[PDB]
């Protein structure tokens, strides 16, 4: 009966956890995204706390509804995601000033959430939403800690591994905020080159793609790595490649920042806060993207 509180409800897409609708709230007239979560009291108390985690680069969580043993999340609506925008920008690429603006904004959103001890864990272009004003916002922040990250979605879609940090792949139990910096570095690279950086199609393909670009990690670059649950001494030993070959034609400011975002050791990996101070952002601006809505 909860859908009678919306004037119209149309399917947008298929999310990690359930159907996503665009909907119009009957009393207020506001247009929202409405996410059904398919199936639990621990998740309700965790999700409800995210209503306070408000920032201009975080998609606003308006309400959490638990009814008829189903959970709905009501979010701020934005018209386009970064996946669609990079597909649409494929012929020319996203201009560097707009890549820079987007990365800057995303780091501000991470810095905010990380300062409140909230992780995303599953960043990907799909969950980065853009508007006509040159803003970009992180969607679904805090949901992975509540519900987990499944292998398959509710519609059997494969949840992407492409943005997953190596410590997760190697079986580390304790996530840190560094996992989100890793994901964002992979997204940065993809905006620049117009081709996913590590498009793995299994846990080992993901891991070995990372290794064949950044080198097989060892105890010199990552103290403790050889004691990780899923580390195997039989991993092939690939050498490290130069970022100049990996993300041309990025500059030495961008290549330096990307390298810090893709450090193997999560304790070495740059923080969102420190990344905001990087010389790459000295000339940052906020351009207008051309959006066809
Ligand atoms: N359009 C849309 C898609 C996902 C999340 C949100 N907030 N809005």
């Amino acid at each position: 009966e909860f859908m009678e509180n919306f004037q119209k409800v149309e399917k947008i897409g298929e999310g990690t956890y359930g159907v996503v609708y665009k909907a119009r709230n009957k009393l207020t007239g506001e247009v929202v995204a409405l996410k059904k979560i398919r199936l639990p009291s621990t998740a309700i108390r965790e999700i409800s706390l995210l209503k306070e985690l408000n920032h201009p680069n975080i998609v606003k969580l308006l309400d959490v509804i638990h009814t008829e043993n189903k959970l709905y999340l009501v979010f701020e609506f934005l018209h386009q995601d970064l996946k669609k925008f990079m597909d649409a920008s494929a012929l020319t690429g996203i201009p560097l000033p707009l890549i820079k603006s987007y990365l800057f904004q995303l780091l501000q959103g991470l810095a905010f959430c990380h300062s409140h001890r909230v992780l995303h864990r599953d960043l990907k272009p799909q969950n980065l939403l853009i508007n006509t004003e040159g803003a970009i916002k992180l969607a679904d922040f805090g949901l992975a800690r509540a519900f987990g990250v499944p292998v398959r979605t509710y519609t059997h879609e494969v949840v992407t591994l492409w943005y997953r940090a190596p410590e997760i792949l190697l079986g580390c139990k304790y996530y840190s905020t560094a996992v989100d910096i890793w994901s964002l570095g992979c997204i940065f690279a993809e905006m620049v080159t117009r081709r996913a950086l590590f498009p793995g199609d299994s846990e080992i393909d993901q891991l070995f793609r990372i290794f064949r670009t950044l080198g097989t990690p060892d105890e010199v670059v990552w103290p403790g790595v050889t004691s990780m649950p899923d580390y195997k001494p039989s991993f092939p030993k690939w050498a490290r490649q130069d970022f100049s070959k990996v993300v041309p034609p990025l500059d030495e400011d961008g290549r330096s920042l990307l390298s810090q975002m893709l450090h193997y050791d999560p304790n070495k990996r740059i923080s969102a806060k420190a990344a905001l101070a990087h010389p790459f952002f000295q000339d940052v601006t906020k351009p207008v993207p051309h959006l066809r809505l």
